[PDB]
RNA sequence: GCUCGCGAUGCUGAGGGCUCUGAUAGCUACG
RNA sequence: CGUAGCAUCAGAGCCCCCCAGCAUCGCGAGC
């Protein structure tokens, strides 16, 4: 019922799997099946009264190749604290909204104004993630068990291999290290039989440590937003995690005046979770405060049982983001420069947080860690 | 629904029978076959219950009325002159027949070399039967040469995709009828060529061309989401590592030899793009257009990633703005068709060679993607300097007055190409036909490559 | 300490095959 | 009113084949 570190992972854990009971009619759902979970939990004080959970999630699975869509209507990426943090993007705009309903509804928001321009979020707001087992990459490829008392430490921590960029690749086990003979996906590559390369968990939480969980559409209207914990409910290395969540790019430089390399808590719960039997689903469940219900998605093809789009997709992001950029005054945008209304521009008009971005991809060229690996460019080129 | 779910209901009493299966892992093929009312069908997938339901969909839509239609997945027919059959049947047709010869020259795709990414091949018609089409080349391969082993003498190859190399061995092929035509001349009425009109040589009726590609080739054609299907048409270039492309910006510079070495690379444009070209300027290229008028195909199908709508833009409708084009050239708009036993996706990496083959040769000839030249590092049959070996052959055989652009003592490959002054007037007018679009430049790689001489 | 080459034993998303079980939509046959 | 026999999902069991990394250990070499 207080908050020292141990207690408070202890406590997101049990917070994000009984939301998950009760969504899942206590855990008689044939949607309680899974391998992941993953949570986001909200504090707002000391007290667990004051906590509540966020966003749920599950599943271990990317997109097929051939599923891409380039209309922005199916979710790449299904590894379940990626949708996590997509679940909270809906929670982000809601709150906005709700924030500019009225004068009287804003005191209910979890943001205010800022001094700056745009929007902030209000003092002692914070989001904590939960994440049932390691993120893929490198907080896990080296020791993908539970720790042992004898020798819990990475015996060869100066092996190049240490930190390095690691990409899922489709139909492939393993994350591979981005070797310095291509960089580039093609969208006509990938349908062809070029494998999806997706960077893995590990490098896209240590990205959110640096240009913050919100994405770059939402950075127009809200200053950069950052985990402050890590909880791990198995697998918990500790040299491991914290190489790969930031000190990996410690050499980053000169980053734009409101982000930096953020440092989250990291921590395991006192009884570490069980490895669940049976194949892994190839579906993954998301809520978000405020649904009625889950939502169920086939994570190789990035859509509902019925080919639906998930709240989740790049498309459905947009179409919030326009709803309340409709909303938002001129004055008080974070950026000020004008975009075409198609989703890579709009992206581009973020300027600094691209800029931020780059500074994360010369850190780790720099360090000898590889070059980032994006999407076909294709990817973002859809309008509403 | 399900097809069968249909046939059994239709004729319940069905034995499949399992014609065994090919490959390992992903690149796994069954076929699978059933006799409905008579009639012996086949169907192919990765697995038995699609191979099976692809056989019960040959079965359903042969012995009684097609099927379900998704529409991306229904045909342009082409500009006119409906000839050859149903575009469908005759798709199936061709896509067989390349996948057939690749069998033949691979052991029945024993051999080490049958495993591929990409196949294609051109087929030869002459009639409006499917009995009398011909296969003239067969091909492999998905990568280009490094621009460390390009060539100042014409010893290597640029561009090893498959259709790439299939067009060439065509041109194999077509040297080898105009030397049949010329020898002998009694071989004239065995050869696909005769004397025109307006002098040089002409094709003779009803011969026609057929492009299949085992996939939407690189570059535009392919640039959509196979599972939404209901965008722009850019130019591309391949990209020095792996399959796929990029869209070209107009305002970098074109490419000068050593400076590209220097530099920015040695790009290569894409096939879509390339097979554009060929719908305008044709496709013997400029040498054999001092001999013969333009040729252009009249099929191209696909065996996987059809859509009709971008093949079509990719293939004529985006530069359907040219205008103002030398006689006996126009904007050739084939038929664009997909293939009913659809290939499936191998992810994976694509070999690292390039299988070649003309209707003539005796075995395949395997090139190095990479260096442009064969196993033992000798110049293929189809690089420059030997293409330009047979054309000069055929230059001693033409009285000078048979040549549809006058030239003597030829010296220079470069030379005897700028020679062929109205196929470098279609070249410019499908070059500003792209730029006035909004698509791009063509990327001209550099003509100190063509700086060179037969001895 | 690392890197490279060779070797060995394991670890960690695809494809394929066969068998069982429940539904759902069918289709026959018989009393 | 039942039983038997002849596409989908959904779960379970037994196999085969990848994948390109990673761990641990040996051998040779280089830094
Ligand atoms: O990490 P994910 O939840 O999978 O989504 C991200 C996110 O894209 P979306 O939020 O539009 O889906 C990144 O965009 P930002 O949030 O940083 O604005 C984008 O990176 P870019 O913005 O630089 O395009 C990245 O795509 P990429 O892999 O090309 O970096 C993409 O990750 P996935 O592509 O793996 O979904
Ligand atoms: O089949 P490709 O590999 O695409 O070869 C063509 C062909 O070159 P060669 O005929 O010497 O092999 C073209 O020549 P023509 O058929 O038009 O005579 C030439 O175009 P040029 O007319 O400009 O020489 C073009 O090269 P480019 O892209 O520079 O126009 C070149 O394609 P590659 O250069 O990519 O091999
Ligand atoms: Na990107
Ligand atoms: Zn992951
Ligand atoms: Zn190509």
């Amino acid at each position: 019922q207080l908050h020292l570190p141990q207690v408070l992972a202890d406590a997101v854990s049990r917070l994000v799997l009984g939301k998950f009971g009760d969504l899942t009619d206590n855990f008689s759902s044939p949607h309680a099946r899974r391998k992941v979970l993953a949570g986001v939990v909200m504090t707002t004080g000391t007290d667990v009264k004051d906590a509540k959970v966020i966003s749920v999630s599950t599943g271990t699975k990317c997109i097929n190749g051939e599923y891409m869509s380039d209309r922005g209507l199916a979710l790449n990426d299904c590894h379940a604290e990626i949708i996590s943090r997509r679940s909270l993007l809906r929670f982000l705009y809601t709150q906005l909204e709700l924030y500019l309903n009225n004068k009287d509804d804003q005191k209910r928001s979890i943001f205010q104004k800022s001094e700056r321009g745009g929007f902030r979020l209000k003092e002692n707001v914070q989001f904590h993630l939960y994440i049932s087992t390691s993120p893929c990459g490198d907080a896990r490829i080296f020791s993908p068990h539970e720790p042992i008392l004898e020798e819990p430490a990475d015996r060869h921590p100066n092996r190049k291999a240490r930190g390095q960029l690691r990409t899922k690749i489709e139909s492939g086990q393993g994350t591979i290290p981005v070797r310095s003979n291509a960089s580039i996906q093609t969208w006509d590559g990938v349908l062809q039989g070029e494998r999806l390369l997706t960077m893995s968990c590990s490098d896209k939480i240590a990205r959110w440590n640096v240009v913050g969980i919100q994405g770059s559409l939402l950075s127009i209207f809200v200053e950069p937003i950052y985990f402050s914990s890590i909880i791990l409910g198995s697998l918990y290395h500790g040299d491991h995690l914290s190489r790969a969540m930031y000190q990996r790019i410690s050499n980053i430089e000169d980053l734009p005046p409101l982000y930096t390399l953020n440092k989250p808590l990291l921590s395991g719960i006192s009884n570490a979770e069980a490895r669940q039997p049976g194949k892994a689903p190839n579906f993954s469940v998301n809520w978000t405060v405020g649904d009625s219900a889950i939502e169920v998605i086939n994570a190789t093809t990035g859509k509902d049982e019925l080919g639906r789009a998930s709240r989740l997709c790049k498309h459905a992001l947009y179409c919030r983001w326009m709803r309340v950029h409709g909303k938002v005054p001129s004055h008080l945008l974070r950026s000020k420069i004008t975009k075409p209304n198609v989703y890579h521009e709009s992206k581009l008009a973020a300027k600094e947080y691209q800029a931020a971005k780059a500074r994360l991809f010369t850190a780790f060229i720099k360090a000898g860690l590889g070059a980032w690996v994006e999407k076909p460019t294709e990817q973002d080129q859809f309008s509403l």
